[PDB]
């Protein structure tokens, strides 16, 4: 009963959803995840890049708006990660191919509940 | 038995919904899901945008009013999202083109239960 | 064995149940859901409105009758909610335009076996 | 072992049942659930008014024959409700329109088996 | 391995039955459950009347042959209850209207297995 | 490993049976259950009376010949029972009149498997 | 790891067969189940009478020979039981009245599988 | 992972065949069943005698050749059986009188799959 | 390391047991528990009459064979003890009622493991 | 995760076969199933003689040619049987009586899917 | 770190073992437990007599052969015990009755482990 | 979620073929099945022998050519086999007579779908 | 930190295993369990004689080969032993009756792992 | 409460991928796993090739670009790893045979949640 | 803080595998396990011969080569042991017969984490 | 808190995998694990061959390339091992024989996190 320093109780959940893009004339910066609790956000999952006329970029961003990852995919990949104090995760379809991307995105975060 | 500080039992609800929104004239601002408990509130989810005329925006406010996050959905697509201390999340239709929005909304919430 | 402070035993039911009202010539307070042990309860779920001449009212009311929060739905569309220390939810349909009005309505709640 | 101070072991059951009343020339009070158990008891549940001349009331009494709740219910509804400390629950049916009202009723009840 | 405290494993059983009572020029106190183990035991359940010339008494007696609730009933309707303490439920049955009483009962009890 | 306390492992078991007796001139004892194992048993049950020239008695019995618990019963009805430490449940069958009596019953037994 | 204790796996096995025996100047003592287990063995089930000139006998011994439950059967009536220690369940026929006998027997045992 | 003590996998099978047997001079030792799994085996079953001039002995025997159980048999009967720690099953026929005697057998063992 | 007085290391061991005894014309005297080690020992447990023909006697012994305490026990009751210095706890049966005589017994003794 | 001991997985499997063999002038050893799968391998099943001139014999072998269990089987009989670690199952029919046996063989195997 | 006196570190194990016995002309002295520790041990447990021809005894003997405690039980029924200072337990069957005695023996023991 | 030990999921498929081979002047060895999944392969079979000249040979070879298992047929008979760990199986038929085999084989294989 | 004295830290293990042996003219002496350890190593446990032609002696022995124990076992028993500073426990069958001998052995030992 | 030094709280996270890459003249370096957390990091996994025209290569890199560990893969294997301090892991398909690669990876992750 | 003494912190794994083994002309030392942390290693497990065709050795060996144990086995045994000190568990066949032994091996071995 | 000396947290892993390899022409020295961290490692488990043409040999080495351990195996037979202080496991095919040569592998291990 010495402290009012609270433990830290860390909690995790999880969320999966598919995603589409149809480039016509102009770049695409379709954004997959998003969250407002940065500090102190872990994130574990993967990226899988299905069918699309041309390679597509995958980018994870901070508070600030710079660029912590960037990969490239091709069609039929995936790509798997794990992340620390970001704010969003992207997918950068280029302006060059018109078509449509499709693919999956799965994740899991931790933070804590305090 | 020193102290009366009780502990803070945190507890897990999930829920989804379909919604479906009709513009003729107006812009809509259809909600999705509210609360009363923002204060130590986390909810983790997606919003899916299967069929409409145009992009959509995805709004996310607190008590007063302010934006924490917006971001905008093209047809066929879904955003996922976790957030804290938030009043409601909702979806802007814009009034420029008359037509049918419909898509999908899942949520999970922890909140304390004390 | 230093303390009669009994420990909090929260405890959790659900119920769904499908609503109707028709009016003529005077607004409906259809009420949906009531309860008498608003000190520590917490309800999360949503209300379908299927089908309907206008739009319709949901309001959540606490014991002392005032409203805790209140919002606007259109025919075909769901409200997803999480509300605590309330006494009832209700539809208020307007006496403006005279039909039937049907829908749907799913709760959860939680609450001390205390 | 410096405790005789046993624990509360909490139960369940559920029992769901139609009822029947038909009115001529006097108001009936049609009981349709009761219990002996009221000190720690807790029901959560609903009831269906399907068919009937006219609005009917639901009334929730405790062992004293007071009042706890009452609502107001039109032909083709439903009113979920969750209650605590209750002798029954019944519906009144008044003298007025001679006819048969029919519905459903279910409730799940919590009490402890000590 | 302090104690000769033994733990109480509670059970749970159930049984239906119908039931039947040809009333002519006397009343008639049909048993529908008796048991001899009062102490500690509590039944859910329901009685329903489905034919018969005039309504009835659906009661619930102790080990010392007092009333613990006593309910009327009226052809066609049903009654829930859960009762603790009980060692017979009956139907009473006038010797008023001469005619064949015919319903269905279902209990479900809870007793310790010790 | 402190302690020589084997836990009991309780069982149960069912078993449904017709029964039939002709009286003639002597009263029949006609026995439908009995068991060796009254010690820590249990058993939830009905017995059905269908075709009869009488009314007959429906009795249960412990190790000692005493009688536990005796009903009546008559034609075309059902008995529900749920008792403990018993030898046997048998019908008596007057001598008054003679004819042919049947009937059903329904056991379903918990005893320690130990 | 402290124990060498082994857990008894009790295990539950079925078996129904018809019986008949021809009694023509001798009494018949036909046996319908025998095992070489009776330690720590249980058996719940019935013998039916079918059809024969007059009331037998139903027996059941233990290792040493010697009658734990004897009961009399008259044609066209069941029996039902449920037994523990017992090495042979037998009807005894009596020499008096010459015919045939006929019936059926149904048991269902639960021993330990070590 | 402290314990070299693996579990013991007990697994049952089933099996059913018609025997028949031709005695002509000499007597006859119809074995119908045999297993070289003796040690942790128990067998639950019956042995059918359908037509044959004579009464037969049904007999088991275990790996040193010694009888553990031996009954009597008439034509047209049955016999129910529950046995552990054997290693055959057989019928012995007379050579008194000669002719051919048939029947079923039916048995389902339990042993470990260790 | 003044001392040759070694501590007193004092342990707790729990047994249960269950007692039955057939008196036909011989009163009995059955032991339930015994110990050599009567110099500073103590024992806390109960003794529980199930079922019997006749009331019972609990007596505690010591080494000398003389009579601690007694106690009379009707069938259905329990007695709970605690006891210092004693040899043997026993149930006597008298001769006068021929039956037998079913219970429970358990003990947890106190012992210096010196 | 602390061992890399894995599970073991058994699984059976059935076969069923007519067998038949024209003895002229030299004994016959003809082979129903094989295996090379002894270790770990139980198999039950039955074979049938339906037709043949004299007695013929079953044999079961292991890998080292060993027998492990020998029956003499007489025309139109069955032996039903459950074996472990055998490599093979034959009849040898002798070359005494020229002719043709026929007959039927079922087996349902279980082994290890490891 | 004046003193070469190490401590006592006191350990306890328990065993559970069932015993079985065949009596045909000769006494049979039957040991259930022994050990080689007898300076400093002590037994907690019990002796189960389960089916016999006749009572039994159960004796306690030191290293030097001599008998500390002895007892005699009835079939059906057990013994408690706790002793020390013994080198083994043992049940002596008398020649007198030709027969099985089966039951089963559970004993934890503490001894140090120095 | 600590190891990156996958499932092994084992699934079972079957195929029956009529196999046929004309001699003239050189011997066959006409192969029934073939797989390319020899490690964790496991095969339930027959292979019938319907018409032909003479005896043939049954063999079974794994991936180094070898054989495992090789048997003689003769004309109207069947093999039942299980086997694991090989790459084929094979009928050799010898150039000695001239003429045309025919037959049937049918097989059940288990491997793992990993 | 006086002195160079380490504490013994005393540990526990556990192991089972089935036991057989085939006695044709010579005696056998087949080990169940031994060790290098032993100094400071105890042993608690039982040995199972399940099938055999006769009764067997078990034994345990030392370092020196000298005999510390020595019991005798008849078909269908088991021993319970604690023993300490034992290099070995076996089993040994007489010459005299040849047979396969089968049964179980369970020992779980303690000893410093220092 | 005499340090501001916190608890490092470690957590694991697994993630499971398929990959695949197609190269037609120029070579590949497929990146399969990535992170920013690389202080206080460790993966244990496995990387299989199931299908492609030539060897591939697995290297380990850390933020500075450096390989930590390379190895060479052929064909329908596997590798598995365990490393720490490491940014990514990637194959290098190299430019000589031009076709497509697939295979699958699983990794399980420990890290600070600090 | 007054040592640079650190704890031994003492950890256990287990593994089991089958072994197999075939002998034509020479003999074979099939090594079951190894290790190079002889120093504070402990092992306790079983050696099982399942199938084989004669006695095979097994045998202990230290780092220096040299048998700390050596055992005989024969088909269809097991052997458990503890081992202290220990390079490697090893099975020798001898050469005299020629075939294949079979056969399972479980070992759970404590060695300091330090 | 008169030390500034942590506690080593001993964590351990699991991972099991098949594996394979087809010998031409040429030798093959099959890696089935391997790890950066031999400081304070130690690894149980079991490595088992299943089919192949020929015996083979199975080695762990550590960091500076030298044998630890060596045994030989035959077709249809598993090892099973505790090593530490261990950079790879391997095993190595003759290029005597042309084949397939297929098997498994299951390790847990032991490292401070």
């Amino acid at each position: 009963a010495l402290t009012c320093c609270p433990d830290k109780n860390y909690v995790q959940d999880k969320v999966c959803s598919p995603w589409s893009g149809t480039v016509v004339a102009t770049a695409i910066t379709n954004v997959l995840y998003n969250n407002n609790i940065n500090q102190n956000m872990i994130g574990t999952g993967f990226v899988r890049y299905d069918v699309g006329p041309a390679p597509i970029t995958l980018t994870v961003l901070d508070a600030a708006g710079a660029t912590i990852d960037t990969q490239t995919l091709n069609p039929g990949t995936s790509i798997a990660f794990t992340y620390r104090r970001f704010v969003t995760i992207e997918v950068t379809l280029p302006a060059a191919t018109a078509g449509t991307y499709q693919g999956e995105f799965c994740i899991t975060t931790r933070y804590p509940l305090s």
